[PDB]
DNA sequence: TTCTCTGTTTTG
DNA sequence: CAAAACAGAGAA
């Protein structure tokens, strides 16, 4: 049940899919790019690269729906520790 | 505190 | 299913 070969990593992961596209971690290739104009931050993850574009535009795309909470957030783990310690959502 | 990462979950 | 997003961890 999908056990990572690699020396001192032997994760074990739900599928065999995601074992795969985790080998990403073990080697140096940051396929991805920043799309603004002359940043040089590179990437591995997907994710990654859309909550650093938040970086340039200054968005805060989480909002607390809490009646009267009234935070926003920019990264989604910074909104999921707001849920988390005050029961909002 | 801000932000990147990544294993898993949710969406389409 | 693949892509997008989440949640939690934790580097700096
Ligand atoms: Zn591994
Ligand atoms: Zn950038
Ligand atoms: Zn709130």
């Amino acid at each position: 049940r999908n056990i990572c070969p690699i020396k001192g990593c032997g994760k074990n992961f739900f599928s065999h899919k995601y074992l795969v596209q985790h080998q990403r971690v073990h080697s140096d290739d940051r396929p991805l790019k920043c799309p603004w104009k002359g940043c040089k931050m590179t990437f591995k993850w997907a994710w990654s690269r859309t909550e650093h574009i938040r970086v340039h535009t200054g968005a805060r795309p989480y909002v607390c729906a809490e009646p009267d909470c009234g935070q926003t957030f920019r990264f989604v783990s910074d909104f999921s520790r707001h849920k988390r310690k005050t029961g909002h959502s």
